[PDB]
């Protein structure tokens, strides 16, 4: 059970999606801290919503889409289409992230941590959130300390 829409999610809806992601990536070898650092980012990017378009601008593939706001959306959507996966889908977006770790895509090592180090890290959710922000997301505004608060929130409130 997950929410997938082009709409901002409430805290209760986010928590449903966030527990789902935690469970999924735990089975694929990620630490709870690394997952929660990324969740802190996904909350700012998309309110942890796999259906979310940047500005709620549905169908604009030049802009951000999905949990981490792949920008241009086509970066992700072309890959899903090419792989035979439905693009507007929680698991499809999670499979993209695993694909990126495996193929060293998306990540630029700006904090002396590789993507493979990151998913195995037991540093704080706050620290990992800031690393993930700087290395993976890289938005125009680098100053979003909220992502670290949010990572700590999920680490505390999820199982
Ligand atoms: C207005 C705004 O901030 N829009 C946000 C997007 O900027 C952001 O997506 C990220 O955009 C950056 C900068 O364009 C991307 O980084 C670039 O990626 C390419 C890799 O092909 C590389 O050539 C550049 O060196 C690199 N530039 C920099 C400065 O790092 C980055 O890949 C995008 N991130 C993702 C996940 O797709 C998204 C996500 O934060 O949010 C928009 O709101």
């Amino acid at each position: 059970m997950v929410y997938v829409s082009n709409k901002y999610l409430t805290m209760s809806e986010m928590k449903v999606n966030a527990q789902y992601i935690l469970n999924y990536l735990s089975s694929n070898g990620w630490t709870k801290q690394a997952i929660c650092g990324m969740l802190g980012n996904m909350q700012s990017e998309s309110t942890i919503n796999p259906g979310l378009w940047q500005n709620l601008d549905e169908g604009n593939t030049s802009l951000g889409f999905g949990l981490v706001q792949w920008t241009p959306a086509s970066n992700y959507i072309n890959w899903a289409n090419s792989q035979g996966l439905p693009y507007k889908n929680m698991d499809s977006e999670l499979k993209r992230i695993i694909w990126e770790v495996n193929n060293n895509a998306q990540w630029i090592n700006l904090r002396d941590m590789t993507f493979k180090e990151y998913i195995k890290s037991t540093k704080t959710p706050r620290e990992l959130a800031m690393i993930f922000l700087a290395s993976y997301e890289r938005p125009a505004n680098p100053n979003q300390p909220e992502r670290g608060d949010q990572a700590e929130y999920w680490y505390k409130n999820l199982s």
